C-alpha cells in the first residue's frame, strides 16, 4: 500500500497528479475523472501556496478546475463551490480579462490567469490520499 500512486504528490491528505502531457480544459476534466480524481479544486491557501510553488517551478501552463462558463465574471469550482473573496488575490496582475472570451483558469508563473477554454494545457489532478 502506498498513501499515492506512482508519480503522484502527496500533500495534507490529498495526491495530485501533475500531467506531462496536455488537453484542453473539458478533457482535463474526464482524464481525471477517469483516474478516480478531480480537475483540482483549491479548498485552502496553503493548498493554492503548494501549488503554485510547483507549477512556478514546471514552468509549465497548469488548467485548475476553475471557470465562468455559465457566468461571465463568476467564477465557480468544477464541484460546485463557488469562488472565495480570499482567493482573488491569487490572480494575476491585470487578471481576469476575458480577452478573447477566456473562460478557464489556470496557474501562470505566480500567479492566475483565465485563457481559451480549447486550448491544451497540462493539468492537475486531486483525490484523497489512501491511509495505512
Ligand atoms: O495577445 C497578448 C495579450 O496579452 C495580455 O494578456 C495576457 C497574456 O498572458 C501572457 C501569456 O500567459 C504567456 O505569453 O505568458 C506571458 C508571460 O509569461 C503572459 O503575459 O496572454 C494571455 C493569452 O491571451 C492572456 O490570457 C493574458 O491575460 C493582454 O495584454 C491582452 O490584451 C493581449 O491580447
Ligand atoms: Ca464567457
Ligand atoms: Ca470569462
Ligand atoms: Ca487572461
Amino acid at each position: 500500500c502506498h498513501p499515492c500512486p506512482w508519480e503522484w504528490t502527496f500533500f495534507q491528505g490529498n495526491c495530485y497528479f501533475m500531467s506531462n502531457s496536455q488537453r484542453n480544459w473539458h478533457d482535463s476534466i474526464t482524464a481525471c475523472k477517469e483516474v478516480g480524481a478531480q480537475l483540482v479544486v483549491i479548498k485552502s491557501a496553503e493548498e493554492q501556496n503548494f501549488l503554485q510553488l510547483q507549477s512556478s517551478r514546471s514552468n509549465r501552463f497548469t488548467w485548475m478546475g476553475l471557470s465562468d462558463l455559465n457566468q461571465e465574471g463568476t467564477w465557480q469550482w468544477v464541484d460546485g463551490s463557488p469562488l472565495l473573496p480570499s482567493f482573488k488575490q491569487y490572480w494575476n496582475r491585470g487578471e481576469p480579462n476575458n480577452v478573447g472570451e477566456e473562460d478557464c483558469a489556470e496557474f501562470s508563473g505566480n500567479g492566475w490567469n483565465d485563457d481559451k477554454c480549447n486550448l491544451a494545457k497540462f493539468w492537475i489532478c486531486k483525490k484523497s490520499a489512501a491511509s495505512c
